[PDB]
C-alpha cells in the first residue's frame, strides 16, 4: 500500500535529520592533551640541564618529532 | 390478414411492457464506491501531517477536483 510506503520515508527522513553532537570539542581537545604529555616530557630533560649549567647547544634533546608539529 | 397484424400489435405490447430492473441501486453504489476511494486515498497525506506534527494549514494536499461533489 500506498501508506505504508509513505510511512517507511518518512522513518527515512526521522532518522537522517539526527542531531550531531558536534565532535569536533572531543577530538581537539585529546590532541592538545596529547600535546599537553609530549612537551611535558621534555620538562625533565631541560630542568636536569639547568641545574647542570650546561649551554643551550650543550643540552641533549630525546625529542622524536610529532605529527601534532609538537 | 387481421389476425396477423393483431398479433404483431400484441406481440408489441408484451415488448413494451418489460419490468425495468431498478437501475438506481447499480449507479448510487458505484458512486459510493469511488467517493469511498476518492476521500480514502487523502488518509495517506492526512496521516503523514499529524505523525509529522504540521498544523492545518501546513499540509499540503494532493487533492484534485471531483465532478461528485464528495
Amino acid at each position: 500500500t500506498l501508506i505504508e510506503l509513505m510511512i517507511v520515508v518518512a522513518i527515512i527522513g526521522i532518522l537522517a535529520a539526527i542531531a550531531i553532537p558536534q565532535y569536533q570539542n572531543y577530538i581537539a581537545k585529546s590532541q592538545v592533551s596529547r600535546v599537553m604529555s609530549e612537551t611535558g616530557s621534555l620538562k625533565t630533560v631541560i630542568e636536569t640541564c639547568i641545574l647542570d649549567g650546561k649551554t643551550a647547544a650543550n643540552c641533549e634533546l630525546g625529542w622524536t618529532n610529532s605529527n601534532l608539529l609538537g
